[PDB]
């Protein structure tokens, strides 16, 4: 199952391309511009088998609560309302989001004792660190 390494408060520390990858996303703008000044924390916990990712800044809070491999409902930080899963490939926690026959993926992996968001889009990758609090 997911390493328990996953558990806990992450504070993001650096991300790159992550304007072009809101662009692809289709996100505005004044969207965009706020997106970039962003400095989310991100609280991973699981009770049974249900984990829940918690995203928290000052523009926009999420939380999305799943099982591993059964499909779910997301709203999105940009209010997309996706169709979304959550499946575990070789230790990377690998999270698909489904909308409007479009599709972006946002990978979760131990480096370092960091966790490294790598988000894909129309071949824009943009990579989000974080650092455990
Ligand atoms: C919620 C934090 C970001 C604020 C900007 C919201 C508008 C666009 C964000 C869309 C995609 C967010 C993906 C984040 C991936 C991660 O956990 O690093
Ligand atoms: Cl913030």
């Amino acid at each position: 199952g997911m390493s328990n390494k996953f558990l806990g408060t992450w504070k993001l520390v650096s991300s790159e391309n992550f304007d072009d990858y809101m662009k692809a996303l289709g996100v505005g703008l004044a969207t965009r511009k706020l997106g970039n000044l962003a400095k989310p924390t991100v609280i991973i916990s699981k009770k049974g088998d249900i984990i829940t990712i918690r995203t928290e800044s000052t523009f926009k809070n999420t939380e999305i609560s799943f099982k591993l491999g059964q499909e779910f409902e997301e709203t999105t930080a940009d209010n997309r309302k996706t169709k979304s899963i959550v499946t575990l490939q070789q230790g990377s926690l690998n999270q698909v989001q489904r909308w409007d026959g479009k599709e972006t993926t946002i990978k979760r992996k131990l480096v370092n004792g960091k966790m490294v968001a790598e988000c894909k889009m129309k071949g824009v990758v943009c990579t989000r660190i974080y650092e455990k609090v």
